[PDB]
């Protein structure tokens, strides 16, 4: 399928134990996709002071359309030193590895895979 229904655990930034997916734009997009598929991907909602607490390159989920079965259509965009790889809509948050942190909520998304 070109799209996959996922429910992403929403993590508080100060709980996150693994603060990025890797060391290149290509690796973080690769790892993000692997974690999204394996159900081992969390979401941190972006506010003032969140991003400097996480590791670059960043992976964002961005709204790709204006929401089947409650699932917002999103795609992946990476960012490194203020340059983004991809073009999409509004940020729903930044992806991180999930290694058992307790979430505060779930974000239903339809991921363009």
């Amino acid at each position: 399928k070109t799209h996959v229904q996922l429910s992403l655990p929403v993590l508080q930034v100060r709980d996150v134990l693994v603060r990025g997916f890797g060391d290149s734009v290509e690796e973080v997009l690769s790892e993000a996709r692997q974690h999204l598929k394996d159900g081992t991907c969390g979401l941190v909602e972006v506010e003032k002071g969140v991003l400097p607490q996480l590791e670059q390159p960043y992976v964002f989920i961005k709204r790709s359309d204006a929401a089947p079965h409650g699932h917002v259509m999103v795609e992946l965009v990476a960012e490194l030193e203020g340059i983004q790889y991809g073009r999409s809509g509004e940020t729903l948050g930044v992806l991180v590895p999930h290694v058992g942190e307790i979430p505060v909520a779930y974000r239903k998304v339809l991921l363009r895979k």
